[PDB]
């Protein structure tokens, strides 16, 4: 039952092909209602890059430009682009970075994994999962 993954392969830029659930996860983590359905209607391109230990990860919409980046394992501030400021720690785990994201008692997570070329992106907060589709530009 043999699997491996590496950091590197989510290297690229990708394309939103799908999303399940990503308006309910946003009204879990508190997103006003205009954030909320306006961030729906953007069709924003994920742009993943490393430099060895260290990740970045982009987020772009016609109108926005949010970015993190970050050695892996170690924890570090966060903008959110809905305005939340947590303390984020990303590693790469079971073939898949991981981003958990803690703020004010309630907390989050992200996890981004290739599979068959795409990129397969949940999230998860306190019970509503997210899933949203990238496709490799
Ligand atoms: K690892």
């Amino acid at each position: 039952g043999s699997h491996m993954a590496s950091l590197k392969d989510l290297e690229g830029k990708w394309r939103l092909m799908e999303s399940h659930g990503f308006e309910e996860y946003m009204k879990e983590l508190g997103v006003g209602l205009a954030l909320r359905k306006m961030a729906a209607m953007a069709k924003p391109d994920c742009i993943i890059t490393c430099d060895g230990n260290n990740i970045t990860v982009k987020t772009e919409s016609t109108v926005k430009t949010t970015v993190f980046s970050c050695n892996l394992g170690e924890k570090f501030d966060e903008t959110t682009a809905d305005g939340r400021k947590t303390e984020t720690v990303c590693t790469f785990q079971d073939g898949a970075l991981v981003q958990h994201q803690q703020w004010d008692g309630k907390e989050s997570t992200i996890t981004r994994k290739l599979k068959d070329g795409k990129m397969i992106v949940e999230c998860v907060m306190n019970n509503a999962t997210c899933t949203r589709v990238y496709e490799k530009v």
